[PDB]
């Protein structure tokens, strides 16, 4: 897809700009800027560029409707994917940090960064690290004399926050809330009482919501200018609307999308996690069925896995899935038609971004 | 001492501030609450707050020479804990992660922060990003209104960059750089031929001395509007300087004080680092002695270590080190002479910096 190819140029300056400015201004020398150029590229591309292209179709949606002169026009397609960018560096933080704390072996197709031979954990850590840095030098480089600079930083900051709190909601799923303590080592849940459709709620709101959803939707605004011509109460319940379907079908994959056509090999089921698969089946098995769960969940070997996953084919949640999907349908749309009222454009990006969404299979 | 008892009582709000809002607007649960609190505390508390403790010294400084109402002073004082919290927190970021990099065991006298039973690497890791987005949080919270606000939070996210460098200099720092490969397993060096003066030099500047002095003084001048009267350059020279002495005083300690004393266990010989002294090392031994730290040097066996510390006592380091030590005198005073020039209160308070730094034995 051609627009996709120029988003991908504007990566490439970027890329650039970067690494200039490591031999220009931090005296790196010629094999570590490689080094960094390959981590770019390993943790930054691959991906659906979903976020990024985001930011990209709402700016193009404002621009379609909106006088401008050529020169601004360019400036603000040229802004909307620096933008996208400053996302899917976010992202490869989050996704280089999570490999680490899931025990994963696989994303996009390639070995986790922290397995590569010549990487492991304590690199990856800080090659994480800079990432994250690298958004902010993106940032203030780019936009250092943009109206939307100050919007821009404080929402990009609230929104990292938001998704790392979320990301303790999840890595501390499998514990039981009264028993957190750091001086003492963490025992997995045995009652499963907080495997509930409220605290999954919890969790995929902050990890996954703002950072996939909120963030591009309104950057895309910010570089448009256009902020002030939505709702954004209804942007918000869109992003986290949207979002946890998005994260419900992170977590279905996880289970039964093959890792040749994820790019990822699963390890919610051995990290115990409380993804919506362990939920929605606590939420319609039997006395037997919950105690078979129960006594094979959380484990790493290869039989109770096995275990675990056929009593999630046996407890058809593919029909809970559709109803599931037949609902947040009813809900988008309803959102849709209500942003329409002040913003046809914004409506219209919302509803290619759930298309989108929707029929993705990776 | 109450003024470190009075920064010690900023803390208390901030904390306050940013637990009260994790329950109202991120919907935290109490056992949550408390781990954070808990966390905070850890990895907050504990040092010897010599970075807070200079944004305040710097502030105190420009009151004492310049007309405010009474009200005035109290913000511009407050202004200066909240920008010390905010690098007490990046520190403490910085700590966490190094601590999980370094293979360490001790800081601040209790466990490494990973090491806590009930905490694991999984957990810290992200504990460690919560550190810095609460630096953010901190700063959007308390100084949205202030006019150095642009100023502080981009001088605070190039101060950051330049540290995760600094970080992947140290962290690679043992491995020749013609082989850096992220698909090759790394060996460790041979030749040393990379630890010599100029690349420690590189090393340390990036990874310490911007977040441990150039920040810390700098945000005083902000919180003080009182950037404009002085020489910059020479703001950075000094801080680059005594940046460095502090961190070869770190590097020198961790194998010769106490870990009783220090509040923490050494692992730079272990672990293989370009260290000063393995570097004031290669530069006087002879033959003979550079071979005998060769079969020696970067391996975890007592009896290997044992023998690394013997060769560093037997060459008199110690010598090296007070050359060192008076050729630092040497070059503070003259720069301290210098800012004196435009800024008085700020050389004083430099020297004031210098002093704490040149007498510490932890
Ligand atoms: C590090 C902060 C957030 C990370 C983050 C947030 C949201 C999602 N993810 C990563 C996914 P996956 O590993 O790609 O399947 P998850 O592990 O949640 O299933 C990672
Ligand atoms: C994580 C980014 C920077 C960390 C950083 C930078 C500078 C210093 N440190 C930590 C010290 P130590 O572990 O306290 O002795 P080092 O390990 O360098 O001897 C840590
Ligand atoms: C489920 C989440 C939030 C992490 C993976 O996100 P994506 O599936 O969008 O990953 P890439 O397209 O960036 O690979
Ligand atoms: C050497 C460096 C830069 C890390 C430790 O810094 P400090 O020795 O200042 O640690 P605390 O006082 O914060 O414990
Ligand atoms: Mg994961
Ligand atoms: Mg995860
Ligand atoms: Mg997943
Ligand atoms: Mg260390
Ligand atoms: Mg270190
Ligand atoms: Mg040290």
């Amino acid at each position: 897809m051609a627009s996709m190819e120029r988003f991908l140029s504007v990566y490439d300056e970027v890329q650039a700009f970067l690494l200039d400015q490591l031999q220009s201004k931090y005296e790196i020398d010629p094999n570590r800027a490689r080094y960094l150029r390959i981590m770019m590229d390993t943790t930054c591309l691959g991906g659906k560029y979903f976020r990024g292209m985001t930011v990209v179709n709402v700016a193009e949606g404002f621009l379609a409707v909106t006088q401008h002169d050529e020169a601004t026009k360019e400036r603000i397609l040229h802004d909307a994917c620096v933008g996208g960018w400053m996302i899917e560096f976010l992202q490869a933080h989050y996704l280089v940090e999570d490999d680490i704390m899931d025990g994963s072996v696989m994303r996009r197709g390639k070995p986790c960064w922290y397995r590569f031979p010549g990487v492991t954990t304590q690199c990856a850590i800080n090659d994480g690290i800079i990432l994250k840095s690298w958004t902010q030098i993106m940032a203030w480089h780019y936009f250092a004399d943009r109206p939307f600079l100050k919007d821009l930083l404080c929402l990009f900051q609230k929104v990292d926050y938001a998704t790392a709190v979320g990301q303790m909601y999840d890595v501390t799923s499998m514990c039981d809330s009264n028993k957190l303590d750091p001086e003492v080592a963490q025992p997995m849940t045995t009652d499963f009482a907080e495997f509930t459709p409220a605290i999954y709620k919890r969790i995929v709101k902050y990890k996954t919501t703002f950072y996939t959803y909120l963030l591009p939707l309104v950057m895309g605004l910010f570089v448009s200018e256009a902020a002030a011509s939505v709702e954004m109460n209804l942007v918000e319940r869109v992003a986290h609307l949207i979002g946890e379907y998005f994260q419900v079908q992170d977590d279905v994959m996880d289970c039964f999308t093959p890792p040749e056509q994820l790019g990822k090999v699963g390890t919610d089921i051995e990290d115990a996690k409380c993804s919506w698969l362990a939920v929605t089946f606590l939420g319609k098995a039997n006395a037997a069925q919950v105690a078979e769960f129960k006594a094979n969940y959380g484990d790493k070997d290869p039989a109770k896995v096995a275990v675990v996953k056929r009593l999630y084919s046996e407890a058809n949640l593919q029909a809970d899935f559709a109803a599931y999907e037949a609902e947040v349908v009813r809900e988008v749309e309803s959102l849709i038609e209500q942003l329409k009222v002040k913003s046809p454009t914004f409506a219209e990006s919302v509803a290619v971004v759930w298309e989108k969404t929707h029929k993705r299979k990776k």
